[PDB]
């Protein structure tokens, strides 16, 4: 059963039960889905419809234009080497291109800016539990994160639309994150996301009004490896455009991630370098084997 | 015998032929194609390129939406707005290519619905550009193209592609499919095929000119029926005087009482669009 | 400018001047263009339609595949052993292979057959032109042509894809003609083909509703070089897909081709053979100079 | 210092650097000049011979009747209407004209056609250095001049000769070229040529085997005014005749221009249109500002 | 992207602060504002406007036509960009008025004129004292700046814009920036034509009755360092109206010292420093070529 944790439970005596299953989730399934996470379902909803609407305006003719220009027109044979995905990427940290995007509205730009606070506010206040959860000091994994201008916050904004062929295509094939905390909004009624755990894809279920979390490479590095980044695909279907608000909550380019020295006893085997080199090597390899980009840091 | 015009028949020794031909079609045909009309041929091709793939990513699979069908039409359609202003940026589903040849496109048949006006104006024994003025009003002419395509009927006796009727406006220039066939003339009592003829444009005359001319060019019925198998392309452009243009018969066309209104032109366009698959004759009237 | 013989001015008042109008092609180009022909204008659209389908459905995926193959996805340098052609062949005479194409319709095998039929009558009544213009008795070339097992009769159906990068590929090189009459139906919309005139390239027009013919090396073994096998290419472009479906009317295998006689004064310079030996030394150096495949004859 | 850019540092480890110069010219000064391009040192110092030499037997002659209907024999105040000009055009592309000029010698029209076209493959390798440093893709630029008829390519030979009261009158009154990209072999020891930066007129010096670089209105439309066409003139001197051999690279008569759009995010201040029609403009107001001539073209 | 309309009456109260801070958004981003409730007798206006015209039609619209004739502007075959389709006389009134010696105005125009022009001069004073305060300068720093040894120089252009057959072939005025300091345009309310370049598109300046256009000339962009620019303007034709203009020009006076403001000079210039006349000598010489080398010609 997918872990489903609800947030309003920690404000009680139910804080501690609320902790281990955060922390059982953290080390088994590398996800876990919240609910009473304070996001107003007001806010839920229009970032959903907007979202939606977005697309079909300024979107779908991208998308489409993107599969005439590789011709997956036609889909005979197995695609491999491309994502069956529609995205944009905007900044908050350090420096937000909210106001430079041309193409959204008004609104949508106002309501992606609250948006995008609340979850950082939620990053953070999910980085402390974790802390807590690990015997860290309160603060720690934020203080990591700073570096010199703060942490890195972007949200990505992707709708993976019906695919004819769903058998020849993911809609993005599988990988780990690179970074800390990814805050997930996700369509309630269009599946796609899963995770591999025990040999098996496992469905990420569609839930109303509830935050997808997983946790980046970079957190298996300074939890020396008591929390993994596990790996996760988005599958596309026939029927369905799924619609994916993404939020990452990464380190400082000039961050220095290590394993955290009381959650190591034997010599760690996860390097320590600058969060920026990481992040350089894995744009160019993200959809390969996780475990080279930690060797090719030390 | 369907009217074909060869514009570039107009420099010289062969005008007069030429002039008399067109003066023929848009007093008996009110249609007649032109080739060798100035328009390239890449851009023509583009355009049709673009627009039957066009239909295939964005129309076709919305299309998706027994007996004798007379108040519906087998048509997908979108509508680009150029004069007095543009929405073709505004428009969520055109590709950039699509959108600056379309543009492109747009205003190279903006000055030949100019040019051609100009011709009927020396056939009229009108003064050159006094059909111009006319459609002007205030903000200049209306300008738009409407993209049609008419996909394959399974059914063709029961349903048109588009019912018969004439068109409301101006001067009307048609890049229609050179393959597929469908867009008929009401002619001397026979529907009359307008064939498909490779970079060519079809041109037609709508109800302001007949009442500009006092009746010496009548806007003819046409309808576009469909096929079994066949999808074709059209790219229509409609060349309309301005919401406030005053449309009357021209005096020097006039020696008599004319039977045609004067009226407004956004008037006639108001009426037109609840009634016009309905008789044309009563709307000349519901102008008086 | 280039020629074009209007069929229909036969019946005859400019019947002279249809015929030396053919005459004149057939010496100084190699190549012409008629219309007014007899072949039906619809039975022309059906086969460039389910032509341009057939494409699509079964050549176009065949056709990524090889170039991956044969890496021309980069296409960084010259590629002058190539050439950039979708095509598949179809014998109709002196045995229909028609019916082992697998992957093409009834509709498209019916109409192929129609097809091939009036273009085979058509070759036999434009050789029966060349037979007057070389003052050869009524039935000569076709009595030549005929063998044990009547002439070969075959068609090319071919599709030139587009090219992102035109200038270091050709759709189809330089070549003549090994036989003896072709009748090409091409893209009335997308030019490719040229041939080689004085010098220079000269594109083949594309023209609605008609039939490009030039003729083959045979013709020009039994003209005794009066009308020559001209050379001809396909060049590729950026965008448009320039179909080809171009009939090849040849000698029986058996065949005796020599010099006529009557066309012969002083001793010819062209052999006397059998159009099988030709043909199978034509196989491997199809690309390659044409006289010494008349010297290799001898 | 005006900028200088060695173009056979971009075959080595160097050649990061020279891009950011040509980029740096290009958004800064609109103007540049190149030393060790392709062209043979022969070859330039023929075209420099013949040029002046063509100027003393055919172009002086003009010249002075050009002075006798214009009444500039003497200059007691300012002329602001006309350049003090010598100037005939060899035309390359799409089609050549140089067979036809009647006062041009056979060994003349030979360098002059070898020149021009490696000035055109020039031409068309600046403009690929253009597209990497803007990010557009490789051949872009290229590809928008090709129009149907393929790009405009022409050469203006001007000479300046010698006035006695360079107070008066311009060589060539102040303006921006219409076109593309500029390419110039001017003389080396006569100075005259000037562009306007940060509010002063900047000599381009005259060098030994150089040519001058400089952007027309074309390519600062296609890019969204990153590199913009800078004005510049030719002021005359009492003594000295300076030689100009100026080759223009520009898009076919209906290439259609507008900014690309990886170069746009805020709508763009630039038109969209096709070439002839801002070259039909153009020609009548030459000398007057550039900005109403894009406003026109809306 | 609305044209400014200030007015000038909101200086005078509680919104004076606000009113300023508009009169120096459109000095930096349009170059042309409107301005109303300015002070001028709307009944001075009418009777300028009416005189105008009227002298227009009896005085100046047979020499119009007969300068066509001469010109050959009767056939506009193929597009004219050497000429002006415009009907014009000047009047200068300072440093010395030439009023009495336009022979064939009538008393009552001329009358109306010599008090339309005080009254502009005195309006052009009172608007460079809100330059000043807006640019941080000390009062009357513009009119000591423009004074010379004679004072300013300031006349009036009187003209008409005619019914064109064939507006596309020819401008009532080419595209052109005002070499002076400030200009006081009182425009036609019913035909428009006048148009200013801002942001790659031509704008009209809509006509609006009783009030008068302001824009500023080369000489402010060069005092101001830039800051407030000297905006391209054009006058077009239409097949009929006939535009009426009176519009006043505020310059420095011949022997006038410009130079950039030394407070808004925090690094070297681009722009020079020259005497005015220099300037007006070349530029009459260059009006429709660019403005920029113009600059540049100073130093
Ligand atoms: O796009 C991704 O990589 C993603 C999105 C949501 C959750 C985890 N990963
Ligand atoms: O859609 C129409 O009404 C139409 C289209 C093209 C030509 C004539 N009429
Ligand atoms: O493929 C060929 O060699 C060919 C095709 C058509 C016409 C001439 N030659
Ligand atoms: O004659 C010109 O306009 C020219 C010549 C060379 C370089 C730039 N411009
Ligand atoms: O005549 C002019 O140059 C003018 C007239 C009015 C306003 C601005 N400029
Ligand atoms: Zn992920
Ligand atoms: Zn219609
Ligand atoms: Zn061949
Ligand atoms: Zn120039
Ligand atoms: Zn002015």
């Amino acid at each position: 059963k997918f872990p489903v944790v609800d947030l309003s439970k920690l404000n009680g005596e139910e804080r501690d039960q609320t902790m281990a299953l955060i922390n059982e989730a953290c080390e088994n399934w590398g996800f876990f889905e919240i609910v009473n996470h304070g996001l107003p379902h007001d806010l839920m909803d229009k970032i959903e419809k907007m979202t939606k609407d977005h697309y079909k305006t300024c979107q779908e003719q991208k998308f489409n234009d993107m599969l005439k220009s590789k011709g997956l027109d036609n889909l005979e044979t197995e695609v491999e080497d491309v994502d069956w995905e529609s995205t944009f990427y905007v900044r908050h940290l350090p420096q937000s291109n909210l106001n430079d995007i041309s193409d959204v509205s008004d609104e949508y730009r106002t309501a992606m800016k609250d948006f995008g606070k609340r979850l950082e506010n939620l990053a953070e206040d999910l980085l402390d539990l974790l802390c807590e959860n690990l015997g860290l000091e309160k603060g720690y994994l934020k203080k990591v994160f700073h570096g010199t201008k703060g942490p890195t916050f972007g949200t990505k904004v992707s709708n993976y639309p019906p695919c004819p062929k769903p058998e020849m295509i993911k809609g993005l094939r599988a990988h780990t994150d690179a970074g800390g905390i990814i805050l997930l909004f996700q369509d309630d009624k269009v599946s796609g996301l899963q995770l591999l755990k025990d040999g098996d894809w496992i469905d990420v279920p569609p839930l109303n009004h509830s935050i997808v979390i997983n946790l980046g490479d970079q957190l298996e590095v300074i939890t020396n490896g008591k929390y993994k980044s596990v790996l996760h695909r988005v599958v596309t279907q026939q029927e369905g455009n799924r619609m994916s608000v993404a939020s990452f909550y990464n380190p400082g380019s000039d961050a220095e991630i290590s394993p955290a020295t009381s959650l190591v006893e034997k010599d760690s085997e996860y390097p320590s370098f600058v969060f920026d080199d990481y992040m350089k090597l894995y744009a160019g390899v993200k959809f390969q084997p996780k475990e080279p980009r930690f060797a090719a840091m030390k």
